[PDB]
């Protein structure tokens, strides 16, 4: 469980993310794809992109980054009471998109990296720890749904 103080740290930095959802989303997906190239292969939509400059120029990639962060923000603002939001996401990512839990760990790392780069004054070690905890909770609950369906591992 996160404490109320930990949730406040998470949501305070998230409010800053919301000032520029598209720019954060772009940076997070590019970091994911550059650090873990296998992840790009799961996106028929994006797997033609080779270079960072190509990724930065793609409007479609920017659009999907907004989709990702909007969905995550809705989950974080539930402060753990996220069953209705999370279940549909787990179902699509397990059974349609075929995304291993490990790739959710990778995108979590990318989120932390980008938040540190763009919000240092609101993303000190205490806020980093809280955000890590929030993303662990997200992963744990997705993993339980994956296991039900036979996709944990
Ligand atoms: C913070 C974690 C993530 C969130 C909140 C998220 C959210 C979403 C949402 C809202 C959609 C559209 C609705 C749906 O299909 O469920 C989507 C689509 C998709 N996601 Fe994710 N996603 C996450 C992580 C990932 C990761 C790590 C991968 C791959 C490595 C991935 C691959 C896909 C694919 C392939 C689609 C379909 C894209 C298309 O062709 O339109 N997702 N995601």
């Amino acid at each position: 469980v996160l404490s109320e103080g930990e949730w406040q740290l998470v949501l305070h930095v998230w409010a800053k993310v919301e000032a520029d959802v598209a720019g954060h989303g772009q940076d997070i997906l590019i970091r994911l794809f550059k650090s873990h190239p296998e992840t790009l292969e799961k996106f028929d939509r994006f797997k033609h992109l080779k270079t960072e400059a190509e990724m930065k120029a793609s409007e479609d990639l920017k659009k999907h980054g907004v989709t990702v962060l909007t969905a995550l923000g809705a989950i974080l603002k539930k402060k753990g009471h996220h069953e209705a939001e999370l279940k549909p996401l787990a179902q699509s990512h397990a059974t349609k998109h075929k995304i291993p839990i490990k790739y959710l760990e990778f995108i979590s790392e990318a989120i932390i990296h980008v938040l540190h780069s763009r919000h240092p004054g609101d993303f000190g070690a205490d806020a980093q720890g809280a955000m890590n905890k929030a993303l662990e909770l997200f992963r744990k609950d997705i993993a339980a749904k994956y296991k039900e369906l036979g996709y944990q591992g």
